[PDB]
RNA sequence: CUCGGGGGGGCCGGGCCACCCCUCCCACGGCGCGACCGCUGGGGCGGACUGUCCAGUGCGCCCCGGGCGGGUCGCGCCGUC
């Protein structure tokens, strides 16, 4: 009788983000000075 | 002027270049200033994350400021047989 569809009428929803992005090269970079910087703290507090 | 023959100065008008002042535009090059794009320390807020010390790194919006670069345009000045 009536095969059309009707489309979902789309509604405007607030810009909100469910995932992370990805970390920067300067993000990346400190981490691993951050990383290296712990190591050898450790040590030393060891010695 | 020289022996009718021979050698010369010419005839008055216009505009142009050299002389002296300014003066319009264009092109090229240089110096100085401004507007817009436009390469890139701070401050405020929001947030996401990182580090086996509380410290640190991006991102978003806005407000600055520096180094000082170029591109477009607008000027002022200087140079050009």
């Amino acid at each position: 009788e009536n095969p059309v569809y009707e489309k979902k009428p789309k509604r405007e929803v607030k810009k909100k983000r469910w995932n992370r992005p990805k970390m920067s090269l300067a993000q990346k970079k400190d981490r691993v000075a951050q990383k290296k910087a712990s190591f050898l703290r450790a040590q030393e507090r060891a010695a």
